[PDB]
């Protein structure tokens, strides 16, 4: 599995005994926490050395366990499949350690782990949730409506955010249209919101990308008009100060101006943006988040997202194709400050528009593209078989911040292009 | 305006009340400040909780306000236009609070805001400052004379630096050869000079990329000739170790080896590079700043410049140019660690020269270009209309850090390619 | 030398005097500390203002001193060849401050510095340690076989580390295939492992690029056959959670997948990538180095390594070449976190294969590649001259974290291309 259950263990001093104390999680600053597993899950258990004498964990039953973790901070990871119903300690093996204390129970529960009911809005943009291709057509003038929202959020399972979108979604509406098109933008800015908003599109040439003419007050509305000079996948973001701040809060989407032709014809698109939260609490805590300006202005985040959430793209949202279809995936990065190594484990990219470049002639059979923020590209590959394809930033350390996507695509699990055995 | 005035307040207790507190600049450790600004400037407020009750700042005549923050360190910024003359109250909307001591005065002045005068050297270099074009021409023998220089700097209003530059100033002089040119290169390190200085161009050939025939002891000079065999954009810096220490004080520069024919003919040219200062005492910090090696190592800058210092090419150096024209700028990463995500706010890059190749096709229709320390790009454009375009790396909290220009083009607000009303 | 001996002195307060006190290395928190250096050393000296008083540096002898640091934490950094053998005074010359107790010896030793005898396995993969270009063949099944080795591995000089490897080594083994063929890849995980291993290939098509196929427990094996559709230069690695862990400790390689043609004929090619590894205490610490999850999961490493060691690519297998000679590198980055700025001090690309497409046409005259990790590129050049060409990350930060290797080239130092003096 590429969503393994995770449990942090910080040895130390507690209840007149030497144990394991949880960190994070449903098990945060909890003595010797009973870890509740589901049959057939992925668990990864992180050890940390709290005080300072040798330990490790062990679990006769799986055959799994950490390494000897010497001095303070020295930190040991070890994985296995639950695939056994029933009660299993947890121990240190190290002499006197578990007599001492050093000693919890695993429960590994029969049937499938239930999803917490939410609290907040559904913040995700589905990744399928953008216009199609716009037929041959000569140019004109299309009327663009946004609304500036803020709102709280769906942020993970069982935590909340208050995000600031372009229509009460993350990323922002998919902007589709043609070269040599004339835009009237019109921006309502919501009542209920604290903040001016804007919009600077990076397909739009003047002032400000529009922000000169798009800062509006809550309860106003701004008209302003720009010719789509240039074809290319544009990302557009709110413009009012802290730029930043409303970046990290959401208010991020994608601009599409096709060239004459349109892009060449695949059987299915989507839409797809990277960015980061910058929270007061760690990754996995419950609650409330909130924002931490120190932690924004020196790029130290806590969550790494698609569309939005903790599980956007593996439980709420996943994207789906079938075998033999061409698929194209429009990725932004938002950010404000991350450059994103975008990849899709099983795959390899046919085509990647270098830079965001729909003129230029795309680079071909590539693993793994750069991606800055305020920067996107296209990507498209045939699917030749099927599996679970995975969506990462290949900085492989934001998954546990969140940062992970599932590409479903039903087919046998053996065939001619990867199987079991040999040929 | 895209140089907001900000202010950062701490709520806490001081002088026996429950108060805001200054957060660097000129507040800095003040209670319940005055904060200064001048008629039309943009305002931006950063409220950060500092012992942990609910808190937020409001201003009643700009209908201006921060959320509310309840954790410690949880965090809200908000910003308007100080359209209003006079002196007007931010205080705390939480029951009791302004009764408890949290309220100060913003006071708005009339007419703009005076420069302060210089304590130190203008080291920054004019983005216009570089020789143009060469003609066609057989390759020749050329001479350049570099001098090493330590001196101390403006970093910032009130705020100063010791550079080590080439010329005394950064980025350090622009050289222009054509393929085949055989360089006569002086270096002379001045006689008040600490330290040995070297160069090493990216677009030489042979040991140090010429560091090992240039290290000069202070009051020497070393002579050394090489030929430019490859055409391209070539960042040189100093190569003396500490080379991270040397580099981040201001010793980079850009060389190009024209090809052949020349680089496409446009109306004007800009010299333009980033590079990070790591300080002891935060950005915005009044007097002597000096260097921290541990934040240096650790890649923890708290400057981010466009050539030497803050306000380089918004108020001392600006660029200016005419609708109509098109443009190039030559931009190259000194660093020493920090990758650019290159943009100009209103502007497309009609070419972009692919890590920094003069040789290979230019990519077509790109918002936002990855530059890596120690590489260049060559970026153009047509200004097809007028205004305030901004050069920004889109990671933007940088923007926070004093990375932010301005390409100052005069024309009409509203016009056929983006205007107020719709059509 | 690109190889300086460093040693950092924090100011302070010990055994009743104002002196100078040792961080890191050989000297760590010792009072006034011999600097012991061999003839012809490049001596680094890092001073750290620890109290708050005014301190400098200075060596009579070798016209070598520090600026004045102020502020604690202010930091002033030096160097100089060690010419001349003897003992000599570095000490304060603030007012009262030698007398008060600031003053230590530099002791330079005649003669090289011996090597230190390792401790543990030699885990660095030779740069020249793969297999050469395939002969025109038809497609054909190839069986590749893989150990999954956990091992301490000598990480620098007089420090160690628990290093998991394919076949004992980092970077694993360069796994070379015609496009067209059938791979049979055998993975056996070694008896004595603790963990469960695997192996993602970016040039496979299916689930995980076969780490669905490949988890296999310790001595164990799994077989698994899979199509090269695809040619290019692809990183493959392990893929048992922790993911990130997994990589960090060594488990990266290259696949070469050749286009039917080849790649273009060149005189010698070697094998290069780049990796952090995240230690509980500082690069330079000598001892056991433990891993730091809290570091691996917020992207703080301590070393940055090519081919798993410090010292890898300069003292133990460093890269040789003669004059005249085309050279292909094979440069990938398995990270886990960290996009590498690569670049050849000496040295410009004549070819980068961008995003290492082996099938788009490669750019032309190039300083320096940003390689994202879980992304590999080549580079390939003319060696005109003799010189030692230095390999680094332009982040050149990272030099002071282990991150350099050298090309050896036997040849005069003054010729037409590069001399000292005018012509
Ligand atoms: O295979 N990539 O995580
Ligand atoms: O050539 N720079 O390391
Ligand atoms: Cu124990
Ligand atoms: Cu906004
Ligand atoms: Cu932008
Ligand atoms: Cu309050
Ligand atoms: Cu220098
Ligand atoms: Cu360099
Ligand atoms: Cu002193
Ligand atoms: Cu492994
Ligand atoms: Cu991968």
């Amino acid at each position: 599995s590429h969503a393994p259950v995770v449990f942090t263990l910080r040895t130390g001093i507690a209840e007149g005994r030497m144990v394991y104390i949880g960190v994070g999680g449903d098990i945060d600053r909890q003595v010797n926490p009973k870890l509740v597993v589901h049959e057939g899950e992925t668990v990864q258990i992180n050890l940390i050395n709290g005080e300072g004498a040798q330990h490790d964990a062990v679990i006769d039953q799986y055959a799994a366990r950490s390494a000897i973790v010497s001095g303070k901070n020295a930190s040991s990871t070890f994985s296995f499949i639950a695939s056994k119903v029933g009660q299993f300690d947890y121990y240190c093996s190290l002499p006197g350690h578990r007599q001492a204390g050093m000693q919890g129970v695993l429960q590994v529960v029969p049937g499938n782990r239930a999803e917490m009911p939410s609290t907040a809005a559904d913040i995700t943009r589905d990744p399928a949730d953008l216009p199609g291709p716009i037929g041959a057509r000569q140019a004109k003038t299309v009327r663009i409506d946004l609304e500036t929202v803020e709102l709280k959020g769906q942020l993970d399972d069982k935590t909340t955010y208050t995000y600031w979108t372009f229509n009460g979604k993350v990323p922002g509406p998919f902007l589709r249209v043609r070269v040599g098109d004339t835009v009237e933008l019109h921006l309502k800015n919501a009542k209920d919101s604290l903040m001016i908003h804007s919009v600077d599109f990076h397909g739009a040439t003047g002032p400000g990308g529009a922000a000169a003419y798009t800062q509006t007050d809550p309860g106003a509305e701004t008209v302003v008009t720009f010719k789509a000079l240039v074809p290319g996948i544009f990302v557009y973001h709110c413009a009012t100060p802290s730029v930043p701040n409303h970046i990290t809060n959401g208010m991020y989407g994608l601009l599409l101006v096709e060239p004459e032709g349109g892009l060449p014809q695949v059987d299915r698109e989507f839409y797809v943006m990277q960015g980061e939260i910058y929270t007061v609490k760690p990754f996995g805590t419950s609650g409330e988040q909130e924002m931490d300006y120190e932690k924004l202005i020196s790029e130290k985040p806590e969550y790494f997202l698609f569309n939005g959430s903790v599980g956007a793209l593996t439980r709420t949202h996943p994207l789906y194709a079938n075998v033999g279809e061409t698929v194209r995936i429009f990725f932004g990065v938002g950010g404000p400050n991350f450059t994103s190594s975008f990849h899709v484990i099983g795959e390899i990219f046919d085509h990647v528009y270098a830079l965001g470049s729909v003129t230029s002639p795309p680079l071909t059979g590539v693993q793994t593209v750069s991606v800055p923020p305020g920067g996107a590209t296209i990507v498209d590959f045939k699917l030749d078989r099927g599996g679970r394809y995975v969506l990462v930033d290949h900085a492989l350390s934001r998954l546990d911040h969140g940062l992970v996507g599932f590409l479903n695509v039903d087919g046998p699990k053996n065939d001619a292009i990867m199987h079991e055995g040999p040929p």
